[PDB]
RNA sequence: ACCAGA
RNA sequence: ACCAGA
RNA sequence: ACCAGA
RNA sequence: ACCAGA
RNA sequence: ACCAGA
């Protein structure tokens, strides 16, 4: 029996996260300077009134790459006393140094914001492509009071956290999805129901979102840093750890639901001898999960490498059983599309064959 | 002998009911909105003039499908305490979605009825073809008292609930029949004499139960939940279980009365070899109808897809010795309608000779 | 949890149990009167299991 | 040496 | 990579 | 998220 | 392959 | 599908 803890062995090398700190510096790449425009001093009203004119900054078709990231990490931040010190304390991305500069309110400029370069800040913050409320007969949501400002950035951040859910992953089907999410943090009292950020400025998000990667490891980042905070969490950074249940391990599914329809199951098609060898290469994939440690449900919205790795492609037999249990116990399993290259459906159809005969059929 | 019970399995598995819970949820229909007013809270008195307001409604030429559908479920339910989670309790019809509206008492609308929207109620409640009661010396029958409505209720639902009984096998030759029953619960004190509905009213109702199948499905699927009460039923309740004796098998009599015939008077004309293949297809539909539950007497009053399972056209020889015996028995049996395209009445003469051979012929 | 309205409370809801939650909504309603009361409307219901 | 692998 | 998830 | 709970 | 089947 | 059934 010495062939088999053999087989373990090498099963449990191949199938593992490389060991690290090698590198001596050489590997960081050329950088790129960011601007991120956080708010300025203590006072509510120039955090609103940056909020207003950030907003309006999205909802143009003449914003740039960096210049549209540095708006979004610049508002997905404001929720915090001082967002200077958690800018650098989130980013360790390697391809992005963050220069943020301070902006304080102004009735001198024409925006009403300058840079702590007066009227410099007016090329920075400045009609049927202009993204904006549904609502349009809204102007400006500039407020006084903190409980307005925490309400209305609550509402703004709140559908910019779901676009991150399927931003990578279905990025066009899921305008229906996340508007599933609007309503149920409308029947919470989370958000206000009218401050609905059209369709047009979150496709600008959403394919934001999705097309730069140090965007998404500071959303990622973020959400670990807000799962972190030990007692009563503020109101909007529960929103954000709220959220982030549709956010996390999304782009697993093919692994997760494995898991779930295959393995749980227990039915007696896993005794079948070819699964043998694929429930050992999928019990290693739930060793590697838990030791890859609090970034592992991200590691397809962070994109990295490790992701490959836990795809369908390598167990694609036992996961086309896991399909074939999936759609034919839930409805919701209905919408799922999994087209690929290695499907064999003749375990899919093994796979619905065992729910079919096992009805009532009590273990 | 291998060949017998490997011919008693073959009949028992293409006369098997197929089984279920392989659709993932991908066969669900397009839903259909229906409103159903229910009584608005506690009190008597605005189930009363619930009741006025919606029994003249459905003598109306102007009313629709679904408008008299929901005002059918909505006086069929009136009878118990709460009727909002009695709809929701027993609807499971996948092609009607029960949206059901508060109805509270008013004395500023002109029907006297709001919705918990006060003229718009109006319009859904509101003269030779108005259907009322026969003594139309009747202007409205709204009570004050609770045991007037419990016997005013008790009256209009008794004569819905006959209609059920032949609205789908004898729609237009049930009105000879239905008025025989409306003389059982008037001799019996279970309804008042007096507020017999008219033909033109009742062959509104009876033309509705026919032409859709969710108000089927509503009045069957109480009646079930009718039964499993299990102490002293509600007296309108009990009524409904009382009429029920006469919608239990309602278009199952190819098959009822080809066992009571045919089979369970024992002539020796069953030993013919013609016989002995079609009296194990008729064994095998008494194995099928125990094992359907408590919905087997209502198989065609639903009309599901089993009751051409149970049609005479798969017996047709044993069928037609069956009314042979039938009609030289009874003199009830002279009105039934047996006319099929399979009937065969060179056995229809045999069935009738077995019995005139054994008049006084004790076995 | 719900009453602090933490992230928590996504995690106990029943869309992750939804087979095993529509079970026990129909042992529940045809157990108690003061269970018809109760509204358990959601997009995961699967009534086959309630009427199981 | 040869496949498939978000 | 794609579902559903107060 | 929704029931009942001296 | 061919009938009849509320 | 079609009868009779306190």
């Amino acid at each position: 029996a010495t062939l088999l803890r053999s087989l373990a062995l090498f099963k449990r090398n191949k199938d593992k996260p490389p060991i690290t700190s090698g590198s001596g510096g050489a590997i960081r790449g050329i950088k790129h300077i960011i601007i991120v425009p956080i708010p300025g001093d203590s006072s509510i009203t120039t955090r609103s009134r940056l909020l207003d004119r950030l907003v309006r900054l999205i909802g143009n078709p003449d914003v740039s790459g960096p210049k549209l990231t540095g708006a979004l990490i610049g508002i997905l931040s404001l929720f915090v006393e001082s967002p200077g010190q958690l800018i650098q304390r989130i980013t360790d991305d390697p391809d992005v140094s963050i220069r943020l500069l301070e902006v304080v309110q102004s009735d001198q400029s024409q925006s009403g914001l300058t840079f702590a370069m007066e009227d410099e800040a007016d090329q920075y913050f400045s009609q049927s492509r202009f993204g904006w409320f549904e609502n349009k007969e809204i102007s400006d949501i500039e407020v006084q009071d903190p409980e307005g400002f925490n309400m209305i950035l609550g509402t703004i951040l709140a559908q910019i956290w779901v676009l991150l859910a399927k931003a990578v992953t279905a990025p066009d089907t899921a305008a229906d999805s996340e508007l599933r999410r609007w309503i149920k943090y409308t029947q919470q009292r989370r958000v206000v129901g009218e401050f609905r950020l059209e369709r047009k400025w979150l496709d600008v998000v959403r394919n934001r979102i999705a097309e730069d990667l140090s965007l998404r490891r500071f959303m990622v980042a973020l959400i670990l840093d807000i799962k972190r905070t030990p007692g009563n969490k503020p109101r909007i950074a529960e929103m954000i750890c709220d959220i982030d249940t549709y956010i996390v391990e999304a782009g697993l599914a093919s692994f997760i639901l494995t898991i779930k329809f295959g393995i749980e199951t227990m039915y007696p098609a896993l005794g079948l001898h070819e699964f043998a060898g694929e429930l050992s290469t999928l019990e290693s994939l739930m060793n590697l999960y838990q030791q890859m440690g609090e970034t592992a449900p991200y590691m397809v919205i962070l994109e990295n490498s490790i992701q490959n790795k836990f795809s369908a492609g390598s167990y694609p037999l036992l996961w086309s059983y896991a399909m074939g249990v999936g759609v034919e116990l839930e409805n919701s399993m209905g919408g799922l599309n999994f087209g690929r290259s290695y499907f064999d459906p003749a375990y899919f159809r093994l796979g619905q064959e065992m729910v079919r005969r096992s009805a009532g059929k009590v273990s």
